[PDB]
This record gives C-alpha cells, sequence and structure tokens, in this order.
C-alpha cells in the first residue's frame, strides 16, 4: 500500500535524476556545438569569396547542411516530446486536485 | 583549421545524437512512471476516500509536479532558443550556394 507507492515515487525521482544529468550534457553540447557552427559559417564566406575551391568547399558546406538538418529533426521531436510531457503533466495535476474531491 | 574546426563539430554531433537519445529515453520513462503512479493513487483512493497518510502522499506528488512544470517549462524556452540559433545558422549556410 504505502511501502510500494513509495517506491515508485523514489524510481521517478532516480528518472529526474538522470533526465537532469542528460539534460545538463546536451545543452553544454549543444551551446558549444552552436558557437563552432558560428565560427565555421564565417570561415565559409570568408574561403567562398577567395579560391572557391570547386567542390573542396561547395560539398564541404553540403555536409554541414545534412548534419544540420539532422539536428533541426533532433531539437523538433525534443521539442515535441518535452511539449506532450507538459500537456499530460496539466492533466496530471488537475487529475491529481480532483482525487482528494 | 578547417578540417580540424569540422571534425571536431562532427564528433560533438556524435555525442550530441547520444544525449538526445538519452533524454528522449528518460522523458517517457518519467512520464510512463507518473501515469502508472497517478493509477495507483486512483485505485487506492476509491476503497479509503478519507486517508490522510495516502493524501499527504498525494500532496507531495503535487508538490513534485508543479516543480517538474516549471522545469519542463524551461527545457522548451532553452531548446526554442536553441532552435532558432539552428535555424538562423541554416538560413545562414543555405545562402553560401
Amino acid at each position: 500500500m504505502y511501502g510500494k507507492l513509495n517506491k515508485l515515487v523514489e524510481h521517478i525521482k532516480e528518472l529526474l535524476q538522470q533526465l537532469n544529468k542528460n539534460w545538463h550534457r546536451l545543452q553544454s553540447n549543444l551551446h558549444d556545438m552552436l558557437q563552432q557552427m558560428e565560427q565555421l559559417f564565417q570561415e565559409f564566406q570568408h574561403f567562398m569569396q577567395g579560391n572557391q575551391d570547386d567542390g573542396k568547399l561547395q560539398n564541404m558546406i553540403h555536409e554541414m547542411q545534412q548534419f544540420m538538418n539532422q539536428l533541426d529533426n533532433h531539437l523538433q521531436s525534443l521539442s515535441d516530446t518535452v511539449h506532450h510531457f507538459h500537456n499530460k503533466l496539466q492533466e496530471l495535476m488537475n487529475n491529481f486536485h480532483h482525487l482528494v474531491h
């Protein structure tokens, strides 16, 4: 009865600690990577006026596109998951509120 | 150094792929356990309406949920900021070609 409810509470609290560790890692990596991508943009913008470089630059930019598109999809899916969880939490807060009466 | 800078980005993005998958898992798992915990409270509240012990645990979960909601909101706002910066970079990179 009380013991087993306490146990799911502990598991949920464990999951939050892992969520936060992963979130701290994701934010750090995203933060560092957008800075590096911003610097690479300036580098490309510079070399694209000089030597052009045929494909060596045109394909190298294309590669970065594909990685950016990849990340575009991951952030969209992360947004969509968090928004769903937010919605379900507000449903849960309402449901829990009304349990008592 | 263009190759060094590019390869270093491919490094980050690999780690970034990995922390995205784990965070998705954590969010899925957490939402599922919270739903299952609600269904547990709902079941045990039908037997004993007035139980003070069970209501105290509900009240603690309400405090937990309110803190989680404010936290999820901060995740949303930060992810939106990153995604806007990313979409500015994509736009920028687009007009190189």
